[PDB]
Parts: C-alpha cells; sequence; structure tokens
C-alpha cells in the first residue's frame, strides 16, 4: 500500500529571489539581487508507512526529491521564478505516492510576480478612460508625496494613463556635486545617507524608507519584502501589463551631477549604474532623463558650459546602446526619454534632430513660462499662444513646439505638457485695462504646500468663489484667477486650457500630453487630457 498522507509543519513560508533589508537607510546594503530563492520546508508523519522517496511538489510539479528515512523531514531547495505556489509533500514507495494537503509559499521578484493585482477604484473626479487613441498620455508621480501631500500609489489613476514617470531617481555625490539639493531641509542630507560607500555619479534611491520600507495598501505586512513606492508600483504592473512605468533622473534640484558627464569616465560609471538598476527592479521600463538644463540656467547658478549640448546627444545615444545590450540580454523592451525646457533659449542649446534617433518621446515642458521667481515680468506659465496684449510674448507652447520642428524633430516625438498645478503672485498692482498680467507683484501667493505654488484641486475648491474673479483668455487659451482686494492672481491649466492643447495635438499629429504632478489633480485635468486626444469613456 502507498505511504501514510503527511502534513507540513509550522514555518515561514515567505521567500525572495531579490532580497532587500527593511532598516537599511544605505543603498548598498538596501538590496541584493540572487539567481534563486532558497525554500526550506518540513513535514511529518503521525501515522501510516513514511514511503522510501519523499519529493517536493509545486503547483504539481516536482521541485525536489530524497530518501524518506521516518515520520519527520526537511527539504531545502531553490526557486528561480517568481510566484505564489501551491506546495505539497509527498511520500512514495513502490505502491505508489501520498501527497499532503497544499500550503502557499510566496516567492518574490522584483517583476511584483508575486503580487495580487493592485486594481482601486477611482477616486475624486476622476472618470474612466479607454487607452485607445493610440496617443500618449502620462504623468509624474513623486517620491515624497507619501508624506505632506499625502498621495500613494493606489489613489493613482492607473487606467487613465499610458505612461507613468516616477520623480525622481538621484545620482550620488556630496558638496560640490549636490549643492541644489541644499535648499530643502534635510534633502541633501538624505541622500549622503543613501549613497554612503557608494561610489559618486551612480545612481540611488534617494528616500529608501519611502520607496521601500513604508507600509502602504497592498504591501502592509510587517514581513512583506517590498513595501513603499516601489511595492506598490510592483503591483501596479500586474494590474496594468501595459503600463508604462518609468524611473525618471534629475529634475530641479538633482541635475546638478550630469554637468560634469563632460568626462568619459564618470558618464560611463552612470550608464553602467543605471543598466544593474534596471536589472535590479524589474518592474521599471526603461529611464527618463530629466537633466535641467544643458547649458545651465537651472538651480545652481555656477554650473553649464557651451559642451553640455554634445554630452547630452552623447549620454542618450550611450543609454540607448546599453538598453539595446538589455533587450537582448532579457528579450523586452526598453523605452528612453527625456523632458525638457520648453524656452527656445535653452532648446537651441541641444541638436534634438539628432538625439531624437535614440528616444521614444520628448516630454516637452510647456509650463512655468511664468510664477513668482519673476515679481515684474507677469504672464500665462502654462499657455498655448500668447495673449492679446502681447502677441510677441516669448514663452509660450506653440513656440517651444515650433523650435524643436524647426531643428527636424519628427512631430511624433513630441509630447505636450499640462500643469496640474498653479503659480501665483500677491500684492499685483500698476495694471492696465484690467489685465493684472500688466502690472507687478509685490511676493509670492500663499501656497497649498509652498510658497507661489497652489494644486489645482485647491485652486477648483478655493478660488472658484467668493471675491475671485475668473476669466478664460481665449487668445492664449489660459484661465486665470485674480483677488482684487489682496492682489492675489493665481495662473493655471483647466478643463477648456488642456482641451485646446489636446485638440492642438491631434491636429500637429504630435505624441501625446503628459502632466505635472499627479496628486495635484482632482480629476478634471487628467479626465481631459484623456477626452481631447480621443480616448473613449468606460473601462477597458
Ligand atoms: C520658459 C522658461 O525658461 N522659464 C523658466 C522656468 O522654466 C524656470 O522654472 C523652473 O522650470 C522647471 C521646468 O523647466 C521646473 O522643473 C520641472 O517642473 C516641475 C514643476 O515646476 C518641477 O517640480 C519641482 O520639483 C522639485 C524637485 O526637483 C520639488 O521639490 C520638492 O519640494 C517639496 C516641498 O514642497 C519637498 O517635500 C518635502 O519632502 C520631504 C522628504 O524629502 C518630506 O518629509 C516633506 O514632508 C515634504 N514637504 C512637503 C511640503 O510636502 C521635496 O523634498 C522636494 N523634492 C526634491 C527632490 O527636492 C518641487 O516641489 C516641485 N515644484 C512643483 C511646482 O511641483 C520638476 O523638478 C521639473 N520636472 C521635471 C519632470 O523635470 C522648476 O521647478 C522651475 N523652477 C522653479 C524655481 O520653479 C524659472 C526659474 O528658474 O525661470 C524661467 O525663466
Amino acid at each position: 500500500a502507498a505511504p501514510g498522507k503527511p502534513t507540513i509543519a509550522w514555518g515561514n513560508t515567505k521567500f525572495a529571489i531579490v532580497e532587500v533589508d527593511q532598516a537599511a537607510t544605505a543603498y548598498n546594503n538596501l538590496v541584493k539581487v540572487k539567481n534563486a530563492a532558497d525554500v526550506s520546508v518540513s513535514w511529518n508523519l503521525w501515522n501510516g508507512d513514511t514511503g522510501t522517496t519523499a519529493k517536493v511538489l509545486l503547483n504539481g510539479k516536482e521541485a525536489w526529491s530524497g530518501p524518506s528515512t521516518g515520520s519527520s523531514g526537511t527539504a531545502n531547495f531553490k526557486v528561480n521564478k517568481g510566484g505564489r505556489y501551491q506546495m505539497q509533500v509527498a511520500l512514495c514507495n513502490a505502491d505508489g505516492c501520498t501527497a499532503s494537503d497544499a500550503t502557499e509559499i510566496v516567492v518574490a521578484d522584483t517583476d511584483g510576480s508575486h503580487l495580487a493585482p493592485l486594481k482601486e477604484p477611482l477616486l475624486e473626479k476622476n472618470k474612466p478612460y479607454k487607452q485607445n487613441s493610440g496617443k500618449v498620455v502620462g504623468s509624474y508621480f513623486v517620491e515624497w508625496g507619501v508624506y505632506g501631500r499625502n498621495f500613494t500609489v493606489d489613489k493613482i489613476p492607473a487606467q487613465n494613463l499610458t505612461h507613468l514617470l516616477y520623480g525622481f531617481i538621484p545620482i550620488c555625490g556630496g558638496n560640490g556635486i549636490n549643492d541644489s539639493l541644499k535648499e530643502i531641509e534635510g534633502s541633501f542630507q538624505a541622500l549622503q545617507r543613501s549613497c554612503q560607500g557608494r561610489e559618486d555619479f551612480k545612481v540611488s534611491i534617494h528616500d529608501p524608507f519611502a520607496a521601500l520600507q513604508k507600509a502602504q495598501k497592498g504591501v502592509t505586512a510587517w514581513d512583506d519584502p517590498y513595501k513603499g513606492n516601489f511595492g506598490q508600483l510592483m503591483a501596479l504592473k500586474q494590474a496594468h501589463p501595459d503600463l508604462k512605468i518609468l524611473p525618471s533622473i534629475g529634475g530641479w534640484t538633482l541635475s546638478d551631477p550630469f554637468f560634469f558627464m563632460g568626462d568619459k569616465v564618470k558618464r560611463d560609471r552612470f550608464v553602467g549604474s543605471v543598466k544593474e538598476f534596471l536589472q535590479t527592479w524589474k518592474f521599471f521600463d526603461g529611464v527618463d532623463i530629466d537633466w535641467l538644463f544643458p547649458g545651465g540656467k537651472g538651480a545652481n547658478p555656477n554650473l553649464g558650459s557651451p559642451q553640455d549640448g554634445e554630452t547630452y546627444v552623447l549620454l542618450m545615444k550611450e543609454l540607448r546602446a546599453m538598453l539595446d545590450q538589455l533587450s537582448v540580454e532579457t528579450g523586452r523592451k526598453y523605452e528612453l526619454t527625456s523632458a525638457i525646457s520648453a524656452g527656445k533659449d535653452k532648446i537651441d542649446k541641444v541638436a534634438y534632430n539628432v538625439a531624437q534617433n535614440s528616444m521614444d518621446h520628448i516630454f516637452l515642458m510647456s509650463y512655468d513660462f511664468y510664477g513668482a521667481f519673476d515679481l515684474k515680468n507677469l504672464g500665462h506659465q502654462t499657455a498655448l499662444n500668447a495673449p492679446a496684449w502681447k502677441p510677441d510674448t516669448a514663452y509660450t507652447t506653440v513656440n517651444g513646439v515650433n523650435a524643436l520642428l524647426a531643428q527636424g524633430v519628427k512631430p511624433g516625438k513630441i509630447v505636450v505638457g499640462t500643469a496640474m498645478y498653479g503659480r501665483g503672485w500677491t500684492g499685483v498692482n500698476g495694471y492696465q485695462n484690467n489685465i493684472p498680467f500688466t502690472g507687478t507683484a509685490t511676493g509670492p501667493v500663499k501656497g497649498t504646500w509652498e510658497n507661489g505654488i497652489v494644486d489645482y484641486r485647491q485652486i477648483a475648491s478655493q478660488f472658484m468663489s467668493g471675491e475671485w474673479q475668473y476669466t478664460y483668455d481665449a487668445t492664449a487659451e489660459a484661465p486665470y484667477v485674480f483677488k482684487p482686494s489682496t492682489g492675489d492672481l493665481i495662473t493655471f491649466d483647466d478643463a477648456r486650457s488642456v482641451q485646446a492643447k489636446g485638440k492642438y495635438v491631434l491636429d500637429k499629429q504630435l505624441g501625446g500630453l503628459f502632466s505635472w504632478e499627479i496628486d495635484a489633480d482632482n480629476g478634471d485635468i487628467l479626465n481631459s487630457m484623456n477626452a481631447s486626444l480621443g480616448n473613449s469613456a468606460g473601462v477597458q
């Protein structure tokens, strides 16, 4: 007769192919990639013949076998593929095999293969849209938004996007390399902590806690291997296989390191670390380069040179070569994109007509044209065209696009930007013909989280009544609110201005639309981005 039926003994059932130290602060101690997870299982047989051979089955497939020597045993084996498995211990002899009831074991991997899909209902004013326009619909999610702004990955209306960008991935470096970070409390210090023992100019993760250790919906167990933003993004991929999730390197406060990459030694080290990063965090689909900006004029007044244009083109070609090599290794397809200035004076410092050959998309930052950074020359911060009171306005969306086209950039590579926040001034005065933009201000408007900036969500619920005047400039395609008594002026993007941008994109055959930043919208902006680009309503 066949052996008796054994039972599985108490013991941990959660393992991982890629290990993460949930208490680490340094990137070099934070993660360790292995070829497989080391799984262990023990069993007991209280009644019956114990057989002659013991086997471990995973979803019915043999993963281990050995001599059965008694009423109890232990098996140690490797599992090289992530997932949730139905594991059983079977005892066999010449007369047959007898399998125990199944115990679920989890083998985690960074592609999110061990996680149930993170499929959350749409919140606030977000409405469902099908991505059938064939146009890009992207938005940036910020790593630090899980704190003060209290916006997590589960709150992203993911079904309404084709591209989700993660801002921002930093480049290691101390004094003289990341000085721009010193303007934000503890930001410079956090990066040094993360880069402890790591070579300068290699990429890293700015806030390991927010990225991998903070408990969040779907990855809330005290012993889950991947938590925080990355853990949720992994689960999000399971729910949306076609969504492109990209890591964005740089941004306003993390661009200083790019200025040193004219040195091939540093550039090679950088490109190399990006490859290893992508091999480590499998849920990412490529890389987005946000160098602000080649030639200078960024956050650091002491950086920028005429050599930057060449370095940029060299960098993109080198990254594309690295991604091709990675593709032959994994068989996957990777995207290479970049967010750039929309000002003509900056665009011409780079030969995008050449760089475009190794890029999938160009995220034209058609916003921040005006703002509290200049209290004398006011104007629409993200308008499509120039206003009637100054047809020669230099900074507009159309001017940015024309500059690229004039170089030879293919229209299909250009993705137009929308703003999910407004910029404002206070004490505006000395204006003519009831056009506030013609005067001057005395400071920044009180912001939602920081001076001179207001979330669209707050504009819609707080500044659309009372003494606030509302006006939609149909010439420039830009709305704005103004409070005469205090001189508060706010320029932003609304459902209508975004609609104009989308129609413009379809008319000129551009790539689509993207926005900054997802947490600031209440649903109106993204709904319009989708609708204006031709996507049809209804869940898919
Ligand atoms: C046409 C022309 O040439 N015009 C010029 C114009 O372009 C220039 O303005 C600059 O434009 C560029 C684009 O060209 C802007 O950069 C891009 O656009 C977005 C939106 O502006 C940028 O977003 C900012 O990103 C920074 C980081 O890079 C954000 O900084 C964060 O600040 C928050 C505080 O609110 C920090 O949060 C704290 O975090 C800690 C944890 O670290 C947490 O514990 C706290 O709770 C939390 N506190 C709060 C309050 O929540 C956070 O740490 C920090 N993050 C980092 C990494 O530093 C900043 O908030 C973003 N601002 C807005 C608005 O959202 C983005 O960098 C970039 N996008 C991309 C994809 O590259 C640039 O911002 C803009 N500069 C300025 C000064 O506005 C102007 C000026 O030079 O000149 C014209 O001529």
